[PDB]
Parts: structure tokens; sequence; C-alpha cells
């Protein structure tokens, strides 16, 4: 029911929010890696493995091979094809509980999948440019 605004900012956020799995790998790709170079890239992959199921089930090899032009490819191709797995598998209330989420994907997903914004306290730039504006505007727009 929770339905995160539009901002003029246009966060990768904005766009997977629908999908808590797509949101969360967005972080993973986004996590002290470039958006001008990540976003790229993390088309691709979601093109090529548009889910979890497809993402666990997923060879690290090619993966990493696609995660080439971000280096440090083996590390992040295991993380994300581990985190799909505990996302789908394990038992959780919050995703900060699985395999390659931190706070940047906790407050992203607390921020876009669930209702409480206003309990969060960002520590990423975009992530702090897009929630000063949901309290600047929360008034004008209708939420919480």
């Amino acid at each position: 029911k929770w339905t995160p605004p539009r901002s003029p900012f246009n966060l990768v956020q904005e766009i997977l929010f629908h999908d808590p799995w797509k949101l969360l790998i967005a972080t993973i790709f986004l996590n002290r890696t470039s958006g001008k170079m990540a976003i790229p890239v993390l088309w691709e992959f979601l093109e090529k493995y548009p889910s979890a199921e497809v993402a666990r089930a997923a060879d690290w090899r090619d993966v990493s091979e696609l995660l080439k032009p971000l280096g440090l490819y083996d590390l992040r191709a295991k993380t994300i094809i581990k985190f799909s797995d505990e996302y789908l598998t394990k038992q959780w209330r919050y995703p900060i509980e699985l395999h390659g989420i931190g706070k940047y994907g906790n407050d992203s997903y607390r921020i876009f999948c669930v209702n409480e914004w206003k309990q969060v306290h960002p520590e990423d730039h975009k992530l702090n440019k897009y929630h000063d504006w949901l309290w600047e505007n929360h008034e004008k727009l209708s939420l919480s």
C-alpha cells in the first residue's frame, strides 16, 4: 500500500521498489561503486538473471564475466548468488540479516519497500537527497 513518491532525483530505487529483490540487488551493485558505471551493468544483469530464483541457481563464473567492468567480479558474483539464495530461503524480517546486505541496502529497503522512511537515517548521498526531499514535502504529498 506504501508507494514511495517520485522525486526529482530519479534514484534507481524508485524504479525497482516494486520488487525488493531487484531493489536490494541494485544496492549490492551500487555499493562503493559509481552509479555511472554500475547502473548499465545492473540492467544487463537483471536482463539475464531477472529473478532471485534465476540468480540463486546461477553460475558465478558466468555472472562474474558480466560484472567485469566493475572489478572484483568474482566476489561480487558470488555475493549476489548467495544473497539471492538467502533472500528466498532464509527467514528474515529485515534484509540486513541477509548476506551481502548492509546499512545502505537496509535503509533503501526501509524507505522504499516498507513504510519506515521516518525512522531511517541514510548515510548514502543520493538516499539522503531523496529522504530530505521526502521530509521537506511529505506534508504536500499525502504521506506519513
